C-alpha cells in the first residue's frame, strides 16, 4: 500500500537554485528534506505517478537529473551536520 | 551476503570540492558515482564497516553530511542528464 521514495537530485547557477526551491516544495507535499537536495517521501502508487510527473516537469533535463528510489522499510545513518 | 548500499553526500568552496574528490574516490572501491555526489555501493558486511569509517574520516562534520542507506535489490529511475 505505502511505500519509502528516495528522491536524489543532482543540480547546480541562478535557474539552479530556483528550480531546487520548486523540486522541495513538491516533495515537501508527500515528506522531508533530509539533506539539500535529498528527499524521503511515503507515497501510494498513484501518488508516486504524480509527484514523479511534477518533478520530472520542472528540472532542467540538459543541466540537471534526478534518481528516484522504490525503498519498498532498516537504520539509515546520518553523518555529519544539517541541512539548512 | 552482499548488501545494496546508497551513498548520499551533501557538500558545497575549495575545501568542498577536495573532500568531493576524495569521497568519490573511496566509493568507487566499492560501485559507482551516479550523480555528481551519489554513489551506489555492493558491499558485504566488513567492506560496508570498511567504507563508512573511510567517508566518516573525510567529511567536515561541520559543514557537510553523508546519509548511508542500506538497501538489502527494483529498478530506480535515472531523469535528465549527466553525471559528469
Amino acid at each position: 500500500h505505502m511505500m519509502l521514495v528516495l528522491i536524489t537530485y543532482d543540480v547546480q547557477s541562478m535557474g539552479g537554485t530556483k528550480r531546487l526551491r520548486k523540486v522541495a516544495k513538491a516533495c515537501q507535499n508527500y515528506g522531508q528534506r533530509v539533506q539539500n537536495s535529498v528527499f524521503e517521501c511515503i507515497v501510494d502508487s498513484t501518488q508516486l505517478t504524480s509527484l514523479k510527473l511534477e518533478l520530472t516537469s520542472l528540472i532542467d533535463e540538459e543541466k540537471d537529473s534526478l534518481r528516484i528510489y522504490r525503498l519498498g522499510y532498516t537504520k539509515v545513518e546520518h553523518i555529519g551536520a544539517k541541512p539548512s
